[PDB]
């Protein structure tokens, strides 16, 4: 043609420095979600533009191939840190979630959960990578009445694989829990108009002439 004359383009993938363009049976490209070869590509309304990472349409996150353009489901490692999505729709999971029978939890940002937290069950313990044999790094374990340790805090199990929130005293020594954070009490606390004292780095009440400071 001459320079800058609009010709006819369809059908074809168009990569012009870096980005990507599909065009349609006319000589436009295309805009929004876009089906072929059964890839779920997806465009934008304003540079028909393939996406490169994590792109939220409306209020759904998703993950797209960079290089490629081509939307990839299940466990994506990007930006150092770990996502799951949907199979049927690609969307990434709020929550905590009953995939393969294996209780993974999740927060309202998609990135993956380490520690104890409050699910339908209880307080479910989830787990790193390598911790157990055979692990996803959060996933829900058989960790079974045995005391835990995660950045100082620590609390203590049961026979049931959840999380204990009770005073329940072990060995002649008291390891109060929170209702809610279900962590140990350090220090000064004062529960049911009366006082107990718990250590820093262990997590026990201490008893007879004990003196601080």
């Amino acid at each position: 043609n001459i320079e800058g004359q609009a010709i006819v383009y369809q059908s074809k993938f168009l990569t012009l420095n870096g980005k990507k363009y599909y065009f349609d049976n006319d000589s436009k490209a295309v805009t929004g979600w876009r089906i072929i070869n059964n890839e779920k590509y997806y465009f934008n309304p304003n540079n028909a533009i393939a996406a490169v990472g994590l792109q939220v349409i409306d209020n759904n996150k998703y993950y797209f191939n960079p290089d490629t353009a081509i939307i990839s489901k299940g466990w994506q490692t990007v930006n150092g840190s770990r996502y799951y999505f949907d199979t049927d729709t690609a969307i990434a999971f709020n929550g905590y979630k009953t995939i393969d029978g294996k209780h993974f939890y999740f927060d309202s940002d998609c990135v993956v959960k380490i520690g104890v937290f409050s699910t339908s069950n209880g307080f479910e313990y989830f787990a790193p990578a390598n911790t157990y044999n055979n692990n996803i790094e959060g996933q829900a374990i058989v960790y079974q009445s045995k005391f835990l340790t995660l950045n100082g805090k620590k609390y203590y199990f049961d026979n049931n694989s959840k999380a204990v929130t009770g005073l329940q005293t072990i060995d002649s020594k008291k390891y109060y829990f929170n209702t809610n954070t279900a962590e140990a009490a350090t220090g000064w606390q004062t529960i049911d108009g009366k006082k107990y004292y718990f250590n820093t780095n262990t997590a026990e009440a201490a008893t007879g002439w004990q003196t601080i400071d």
